[PDB]
């Protein structure tokens, strides 16, 4: 059931923001971890006197990363003089962020039709306002509101490349590296209690419960009307036998923030195969593979959808495979980006639901939690 | 003239490290971008709820990168409890320099027969005392004096791998990564006056003036007996016609600190090779290569040394060479190596004087300046 009750038009995912206290170090280890070109800066180099920003790209995916200089350049600037080419920023809201919670998250932005528009609105039905719209050289229009813990949702519209003031970059710095990543699935948050999260979140946007299908959690997704933008909660079940980890991201992260960005890939054999090469040189490690008896299953739950030769290469590169009631999901986690067990990415590629393909085609592979546990059992035997 | 007046026993640089907001990621680009390997960790795998920590080594080289966690995890420590495998470790201290600096050097650390009584020594001679002397589970002792701006010269000595509380890393993590970088030849720092920086580091040291031979600094070179310890300092010369980079380094750093570490290859033109082909895939960019008149002239002035191979072979790789009356100076300068002007990497190999090979053969390329001067100026013609 999609009421598409977006009370706002909203498109796609735009860009995803992290804050760092050193922008050029992330995203050069980001860029040859996940095949990612530099595509736009906007530094001291562009004029840019307050923050250091470099874009990362890849199909449609922008990471955006984001740093303070000292605040002694700035120091004779205001609002109306200001160097920043975005205009949220605050020396003191980045630097308090960072030594919370470490590399993380500050902005999802999605990109909208009328930027103005969907602030008011969305502060009209209760949202936390974070930043005023701004108009941008006449060009581009951004808001931003919280979503949750320090993690602000932005949003973005275009009168008819990045933002102004943003410079591409030379392509002799910039290399075109590509292991198949094409956009941004999806993006999850860890909260404290999800029902006031997810009312705050839905009250604003409109937003409705995307159709599901002993884990240490409870979610819950929301989508806009086309559900292209997927905005899954989580919180944690206490007082198992094993740890919730979305209790340990909270004690580590110091509170709520996203705890996975889930990137779409247009073939994750290659782009995995890409990845595990790099892994250590510098790039990202993965999750520990399943033991054997979970790829001597997925004959018998998805022997319909990929060959056996298919599987055996799930078996190399330790795929997970889940299956809603209309497609199928393979799916793979990132051990976490940064210093604390907080932030992971998730490779995904979806198989099925063709009208285009429609969104959440295959779910977000919460099966894969009993499948992992019975194999577990079953290899033990 | 070599006075030898060392006011305790030093034997050679143990190793540097960086204070980051996320040592993970800086660590995995300096690893890549110059061929260093992972070889030993103290964080939270190792029981250390208080910092993350990330040795690379290459040869006798050990680049150490280390951030602070949440101080909600140590809470309930106290020294005397402490899990941290670095006691001078301090939350406060570390985030205050990295947000005052940014990514930087914060210890440069020399091997030392007795590390408590070299701080004992150094105090009792003029020294601002950073970090007591600590001995580490009857092994190794440590003790950090104050040397310029928010840098720290850090003792340690060995009663008999890298520090206690440190686990060397599973080396199907551990890639062995190597460009031939060796050691750290040395280390300079960058303060507003030369004059009482220099008097109060050769003040609790005994370290003696190196003989040296429009730039934009004043420089002079501490070294302790063996020649094998070189601490530069600069100081920005005022009133030219372009802007001291030293003076530029001062307002971007907020203040003295340290400015470069050289770094000495076995063979800096495979170094070099090695290092250009990963510029633009994760690794450092380098100073842009001076015209070929440059390589036009010093045939003249080394053409005994090199060949007209070898010398073509610098053509392409950007290589600077410089001449002492004893010795010969291969070196190349990277781009800073974070968002801001200020800290970047010298690579270097020395050529003559063989009794080993003495330090600060061929001096450090001052001569380099007049001669490109010159050299820009016949290109132009
Ligand atoms: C759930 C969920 N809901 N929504 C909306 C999503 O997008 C997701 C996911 O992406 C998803 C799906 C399956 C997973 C995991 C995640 C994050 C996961 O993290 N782990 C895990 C790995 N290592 C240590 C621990 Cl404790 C747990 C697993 O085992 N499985 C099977
Ligand atoms: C001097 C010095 N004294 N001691 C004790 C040392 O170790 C050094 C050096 O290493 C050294 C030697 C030659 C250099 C440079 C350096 C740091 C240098 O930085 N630059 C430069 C590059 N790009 C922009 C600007 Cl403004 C200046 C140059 O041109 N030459 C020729
Ligand atoms: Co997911
Ligand atoms: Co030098």
């Amino acid at each position: 059931k999609n009421p598409k009750s977006d009370k706002f038009k909203v498109k796609r995912f735009h860009h995803i923001e992290f804050w760092c206290g050193d922008a050029t170090n992330v995203a050069r280890r980001f860029s040859w971890g996940l095949g990612m070109r530099f595509s736009a800066k906007s530094d001291l180099s562009t004029g840019n006197m307050v923050h250091a920003s470099y874009l990362l790209t890849s199909g449609d995916l922008r990471f955006l990363f984001t740093a303070p200089y000292s605040p002694s350049l700035s120091a004779g600037e205001i609002k109306p003089t200001t160097t920043a080419s975005i205009p949220s920023f605050d020396h003191g809201s980045c630097r308090s962020f960072f030594s919370s919670h470490g590399l993380g998250v500050r902005a999802v932005a999605i990109e909208v039709e009328d930027a103005e528009s969907a602030f008011s609105i969305s502060v009209a039905n209760g949202a936390i306002p974070s930043s005023p719209p701004i108009v941008l050289n006449e060009a581009v229009t951004i808001a931003e509101v919280k979503l949750y813990g320090d993690v602000v949702l932005r949003y973005v519209s275009y009168k008819a490349e990045f933002l102004p003031g943003f410079e591409r970059v030379e392509d002799a710095s910039s290399f075109p590296l590509d292991y198949g990543i094409r956009r941004l699935d999806h993006a999850v948050g860890n909260v404290p209690e999800l029902g006031p999260a997810l009312t705050y979140v839905a009250g604003f946007t409109g937003f409705h419960q995307f159709a599901e299908f002993e884990s240490g959690l409870n979610s819950a997704v929301l989508a806009s009307n086309d559900e292209m933008v997927l905005l899954p909660i989580n919180e944690p079940v206490h007082g198992t036998k094993r740890k919730s980890q979305i209790q340990t991201y909270l004690e580590h992260n110091e509170g709520a923030g996203l705890q996975h960005l889930a990137l779409m890939s247009e073939d994750i054999f290659r782009t995995l195969r890409e990845m595990r090469k790099r892994s250590s040189i510098g790039g990202f490690d993965f999750m520990p593979s399943p033991p054997p008896t979970y790829y001597q299953n997925l004959k018998k739950r998805v022997g319909d959808v990929l060959s056996d030769d298919q599987i055996k290469e799930c078996e190399e590169l330790g795929i997970l495979v889940d299956r809603d009631d209309q497609g199928t999901l393979l799916q793979i986690f990132t051990k976490p980006l940064g210093d604390r067990p907080t932030i992971f990415i998730e490779i995904i590629q979806r198989v099925g639901c063709m009208m285009y393909q429609s969104g959440g085609c295959g779910g977000f592979g919460k099966g894969n939690f009993s499948e992992l546990f019975k194999s577990i059992e079953e290899y033990e035997k």
